[PDB]
């Protein structure tokens, strides 16, 4: 019995209560707060495009960047008319600029070293219009990481039930999170799958340094959509 | 990081709220309602011995029978002084009698035909003292089986998390249940495993014929510890 992973991740976070719409909206205001005339936005590592959908309604002129083809395929299925690009946040070149460049849900954490973070932040800066703003939702900091953390949840949405458990342990300067998904569709079957994610624990200062090197004045905001806060940058 | 499967089931059921003490307690009084001076009890397919430990304070002279050596190693670890037997409820011969012979938690559902169910029941009968009573907690009947059923729960006990998902579908005259367990211990690791169970859907009438053939006058009691009811039989 087969199941589509990304579709499974999508149903889970929706059922979990993650609210992409509300998230998208708060970010748009955040964006407007620094760039009132904001008129275009780029979602780096947009995944399946849930925030992109809403950002598209907010600013109209939007685009998405994703390293994963599979993420891309799902994004396209959700947004057949969206402008999407395959590429690495590390060094992409889109040949255009945007009022805002944002990266949500800790994607930059998948960057392996400060040199990569810096390069990815520089790239963000490079697609930024004058008076633009960069918003990055980071992964946890070495100082705020909760080692050995276990998450276990059950969601049931649209007739499907999904159980998910993750265990997180620090390894080096990264979080090694192993996730187990259990999926069941009544009268159809039950299926299990797991993923292992390595998310870098950059110190906040490392994050800020990446913004400074890219010529961006940056500020960290506590809280954020997931409790990891948010980094906001603008041309220095 | 490895996990002891039966200890997993155990912790699971405790966490879920299955009250083996209360159940044994209820069965103990059910027995007495039929055999007031009941003084010995055999627990057939005792599993890891949870009910047996309680029946032991209930009647003192007790014994357990299990076909599974694994189940027996855990019952023994739990009760170093319990009298335990390895063997088949279809045809074991203990060379002794008990005031009560009980089989809990749908164990007889693992028998595949009415012929086996009859041989098992005759065996219980053959181990019964005069004025004794047999109590069988059956599996669901074809008439009350809920096909496509999905069960999904998360329990947390002794700092260990266990997420369990089962999906049940009818197959011929049995339920095929595939059970998925996901277990984690913070800072220890996370593990997943799955089992598949084929439990016969015997009609109520079929359970009765078994008792009848065994020389016992039987009564079906609605509800029971698992909502599957209970069969109470005494020498006709
Ligand atoms: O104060 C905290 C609380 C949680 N965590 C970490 O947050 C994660 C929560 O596990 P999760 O599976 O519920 O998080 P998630 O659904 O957000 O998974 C991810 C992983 C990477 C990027 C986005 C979502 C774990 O790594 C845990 O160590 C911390 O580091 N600090
Ligand atoms: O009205 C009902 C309600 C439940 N069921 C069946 O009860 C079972 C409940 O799933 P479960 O995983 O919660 O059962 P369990 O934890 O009691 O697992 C077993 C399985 C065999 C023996 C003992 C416990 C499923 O097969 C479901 O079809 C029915 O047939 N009819
Ligand atoms: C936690 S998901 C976030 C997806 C989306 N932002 C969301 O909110 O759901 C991390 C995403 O980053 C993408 N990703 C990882 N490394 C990347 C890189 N170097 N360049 C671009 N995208 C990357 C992954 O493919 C994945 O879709
Ligand atoms: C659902 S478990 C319940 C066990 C226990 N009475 C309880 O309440 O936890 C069913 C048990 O039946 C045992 N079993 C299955 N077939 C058997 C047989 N033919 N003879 C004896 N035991 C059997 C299995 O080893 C398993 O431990």
């Amino acid at each position: 019995y087969e199941v589509d992973h990304a579709d499974v991740y999508d149903l889970f976070y929706l059922g979990r209560g993650k609210d992409y719409a509300a998230e998208a909206s708060d970010i748009a205001d955040l964006v407007r707060s620094r760039t009132p005339e904001a008129s275009s936005l780029l979602d780096v590592a947009c995944g399946t495009g849930t925030h992109l959908e809403h950002f598209t309604k907010e600013f109209g002129d939007t685009a998405g960047l994703e390293l994963s083809e599979d993420m891309l395929t799902h994004a396209r299925k959700r947004l057949p008319d969206a402008t999407l690009h395959q590429g690495d946040m590390r060094d992409f070149r889109l040949g255009r600029k945007f009022s805002a460049v944002v990266s949500m849900f800790s994607s930059v954490g998948y960057l392996k070293t400060t040199e990569e973070l810096g390069a990815a932040v520089a790239s963000f800066a490079e697609h930024l219009e004058p008076g633009g703003v960069v918003v990055v939702e980071p992964w946890w900091f070495p100082e705020t990481f909760a080692d050995g953390w276990v998450s276990a949840d059950v969601v049931r949405r649209d007739g499907r039930t999904v159980a998910r458990v993750s265990h997180s342990v620090r390894e080096g300067n990264a979080t090694r999170m192993e996730v187990h998904f259990t999926v069941a569709d009544p009268g159809k079957g039950v299926r299990h799958f797991s993923d292992v994610h390595l998310i870098t624990l950059f110190h906040q200062a490392e994050y800020e340094a990446a913004f400074t090197a890219a010529g961006l004045r940056v500020e960290y905001l506590e809280g954020g959509p997931s409790g990891r806060g948010l980094f906001v940058g603008v041309p220095a």
